[PDB]
């Protein structure tokens, strides 16, 4: 199947009860490796890769399509339609949380709940909003990515993942980051860092569970409070006593039980 192949779609199980898991920048569906084992006996589990991940064909990366997060939301809806899924719990890591939110505005019927891990609607600070970054900080980042990609990957992965600098998770994320084509990494990094989803949050109607590490390079804790205050749906927040932007990969013993409780239990 064309969509299946392009996004490396994997489907594990057959019930109606379905969970779809979307990954963040720099990684792939393997970020879910410590969560999936605990879902498959109860749910049909769907994994996919975002266009532009290093596991995808760079020929399919259309810079205009992906110039806004809406392109990735259309991909998500296409995957759901291709699989004939009528409803799912969507678990979105990092940018995928916002991708799922956008998809839910167009097709709320397809989602019963969104569980977000490491989400942010806006990374750039203004005089009334803390997102974590000044524009000049983002400018430096993009220049690094342009100048020497390998070296940028090696420096960034430990910061993003947190914990011990030579952990297996750091190594894995360095590998997946460097698997991206450099031009695509740069373009998508800019699209994400410059995004702004704040204005649409009041229109969300699907219930959201907002989870993050207490220490996350890209997500100040106040962002979780901001999502909770401004989302128009029912929501709950749980800050986890963990380090890292990919804590489901790097700190599973502390993080997986929290994600599971939010998947299995409704607000």
């Amino acid at each position: 199947g064309v969509v299946e192949e392009a996004h490396n779609v994997k489907v594990i199980g057959s019930g109606e009860a379905t969970i779809v898991l979307g990954h963040g920048f720099g990684t792939d569906q393997s970020v879910w490796k410590h969560l999936v084992p605990h879902l498959v006996d109860d749910y049909r589990v769907v994994l996919y890769d975002n266009m532009g991940a290093g596991t995808t064909n760079p020929d399919y990366f259309d810079f205009d399509r992906y110039s806004n997060l809406e392109g990735y939301s259309f991909d998500l809806i296409a995957i759901l339609e291709d699989l004939k899924i009528e409803s799912c719990i969507f678990v979105g890591h990092s940018v995928s949380a916002m991708i799922g939110v956008l998809a839910s505005l167009n097709r709320p019927d397809l989602f019963s709940k969104i569980v977000m891990i490491s989400a942010s609607p806006r990374y750039v600070n203004d005089v009334d909003y803390q997102g974590g970054f000044e524009q000049e900080d983002l400018n430096q980042l993009f220049e690094a990515i342009r100048s020497n990609y390998k070296a940028w990957c090696l420096g960034f992965a430990p910061l993003a993942v947190g914990g011990d600098m030579d952990s297996i998770a750091v190594q894995e994320f360095s590998r997946t980051l460097f698997n991206m084509r450099p031009d695509i990494a740069l373009s998508v990094g800019q699209t994400i860092f410059q995004s702004d989803m704040r204005q649409i949050l009041p229109f969300v109607t699907v219930p959201c569970h907002i989870l993050q590490s207490v220490k996350d390079l890209a997500v100040p804790v106040v962002v979780s409070e901001y999502l909770h205050a401004n989302l128009g749906c029912e929501s709950v927040v749980e800050v986890i006593p963990s380090d890292g932007h990919l804590p489901q990969l790097s700190s599973p013993d502390s993080v997986i039980p929290v994600i599971l409780r939010h998947i299995r239990n409704d607000i």
